[PDB]
């Protein structure tokens, strides 16, 4: 079906529209209108699949389109690459009324967003996310950035899109491993914020894996709804409410750091991380094995790992991680708990060794 | 000590102005003991003021790192800004750090955008060391770096936490740069406050001599005036803020044709304001007596009131049009209406512009 989320943050409002074949609808790329310009930023993987189609629809609507195609990879989320986007914009004489269109995943999304924030101190930005992860995570919060060699996402801006266009057909070309990686973050929302959504996932996860339009549209809509509610409740990260979004990410970062880029995908590491966080919550005396087993079972349904790499030992995790962890309190409720003992965390990691 | 409080885009900050302010109690508020700062400066200012400022901060309990960048508009680049990020990350500066911009407007813009972008925004304090940056950069929140295809094309609106103006720093500023700053001082009087203009006619000698009491009042009032115009035209579009471009359309032509550093920005603005005055005479809104007052005061500040001998009227016009597209070619000018009042005039005839330029040929 067609789902729609209106997000209202920092006194902005924008729509997220979600439907199969959305790229082909009239005014799907609103607020762009006839006579205006757009610069599509995409990567070498997405370009042959969607760039021509999108350019055609925009140009039939009176919109003048330029494009820049970047290589595929996290390493291109760079200040030097963002400068090349500025060069493309300036070489084609794009003025402050241009719109940047991020056609791709979260890598493209982050780089383009920061480019839109910074070009002439801010031009309009439309997200066209093509991974499940970016549909359910990047589409809300306004975080844009590029990397520095000494820290990921260290250079950037809070900058909100004018609209987010989610055509579910784009998921038909997404590798299944990337689809599952996105579903780790989908499941996370259920654990941290909405136990009823978790139950809905238990009942519909097979349809999501099959790219069912009705399930996936609702799935995306609810994740965005949940994310927008938590960002709205602490837009300046006052409380630790936005921090809850990091369930499994402390453990997961350790895995990504030791294993290297593309070896474990982000959502795969987060999946194993959520289990380790659940086990931690059991050991401090606040979670039951039955609750943890529900998290484990559902992750396996989504074809996600629930064990750590055999290749790392527990002592390899902690240098990457006295300790601040996001822990579940129920299925549907969570907390930031600081001062967790390292031996508690290592015991939890040890319980997930294959 | 003068103080201006500025409140724009729901932020509020003080601009404090005094001789020997670098040495005074809580001069770098809101930085407080136990916090970190990274001072960004250039190779010219570093031997003059970096040690002094570091000492005062460290005596206040503030932990200080610094980076020294090369001096010049040609270094106001994304790539040089990247070195700031590297210095911050190498010393493990977290989101609670403060960037201190110690230098002129070039340092101020690059540091400001660095502060806007580092971890998506850290605190920023301005320590402007040119008159131009004291009276122009200190309000508005425009930060930026240049791209080879356009000046100030990459940046952010980002306001400082405070602006620290120690008048003593002007004692080392070259006299030509002091005059260039006084062009923008005089502009304020023309566009917004005729009583300030009259005060300038009575005090310009003291300002040229760096009199502390005059200069403190001069800087306070300019910041006040710029803040009033920006605050009114934040939520309105149109362009009350565009009034800040008096003389800048003519002046950009001069800077563009004469080349980098040949005419300083305020020298070009000076001659531009005269041309704008002449234009306002020719459309029937200004008198020669009014224009004469502008000319006389500019000369007292050692600024030009004529265009370069090398440029003819047709050399100005391609630079003054919004662009050269078929639907472009339009000359939009800020004109004075009195001494103290100004307006945007759209679609000014080329013959009027050529006559006004011609009236200022040496
Ligand atoms: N709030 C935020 O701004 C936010 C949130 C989470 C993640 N991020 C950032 O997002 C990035 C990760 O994003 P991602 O997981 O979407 O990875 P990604 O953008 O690298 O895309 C994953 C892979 O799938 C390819 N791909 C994408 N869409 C496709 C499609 N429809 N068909 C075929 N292949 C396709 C990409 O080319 C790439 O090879 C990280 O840089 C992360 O920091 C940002
Ligand atoms: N609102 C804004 O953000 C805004 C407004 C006006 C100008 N600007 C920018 O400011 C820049 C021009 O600034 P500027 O005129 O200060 O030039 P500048 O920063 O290049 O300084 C002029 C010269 O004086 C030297 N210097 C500065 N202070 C000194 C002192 N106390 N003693 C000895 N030498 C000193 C500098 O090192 C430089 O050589 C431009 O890039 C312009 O875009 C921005
Ligand atoms: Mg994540
Ligand atoms: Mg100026």
């Amino acid at each position: 079906g067609m789902e729609k989320v209106t997000v209202t943050l920092d006194e902005r409002s924008y729509p997220i529209n979600i439907a199969p074949s959305l790229y082909q609808q009239q005014d799907a790329f609103w607020p762009l209108t006839a006579g205006q310009r757009a610069m599509i930023v995409t990567n070498e993987t997405l370009a042959p699949l969607y760039l021509h189609k999108i350019q055609t629809v925009l140009e039939v609507s009176g919109v003048k389109v330029d494009s820049i195609i970047l290589p595929d990879g996290e390493q291109y989320k760079s200040l030097f690459i963002m400068n090349d986007v500025f060069t493309a914009l300036l070489e084609k004489h794009h003025n402050r009324d241009t719109t940047l269109i991020a056609l791709g995943g979260g890598v493209i999304g982050d780089l383009t967003g920061f480019a839109a924030a910074s070009y002439q101190r801010g031009v309009r930005f439309i997200q066209v996310p093509t991974t499940l992860l970016s549909q359910v995570d990047s589409s809300v919060g306004g975080k844009t950035a590029v990397n520095h060699p000494l820290g990921k996402n260290m250079i950037g801006a809070f900058y909100q899109p004018a609209s987010v266009v989610i055509d579910l057909d784009c998921l038909k070309t997404l590798p299944k491993r990337e689809l599952s990686s996105g579903l780790a973050e989908v499941i996370k929302y259920g654990i941290i914020l909405d136990g009823e959504f978790f139950s809905w996932l238990e009942e519909n996860i097979d349809a999501l894996m099959a790219l069912d339009n009705q399930a996936m549209a609702y799935c995306i809509r609810r994740c965005c709804e949940l994310k927008a509610q938590v960002v709205a409740a602490d837009e300046k990260e006052t409380s630790g409410l936005r921090a809850l979004l990091n369930l499994g990410h402390t453990f997961g970062h350790a895995i990504e750091a030791e294993m290297g880029y593309g070896v474990w995908l982000h959502g795969e590491a987060v999946a194993a991380g959520m289990v380790m966080a659940a086990k931690t919550a059991e050991l401090i005396g606040q979670f039951t094995p039955e609750q943890t087993d529900r998290v484990i079972a559902l992750l396996k349904r989504a074809e996600l790992p629930v064990t750590g790499p055999a290749k790392m030992q527990p002592d390899d995790y902690l240098p990457h991680m006295k300790l601040h962890l996001i822990l579940p309190t129920t299925i549907g409720h969570s907390e930031m708990r600081s001062d967790v003992d390292a031996s508690t965390v290592t015991a939890a990691i040890s319980a997930c060794i294959p």
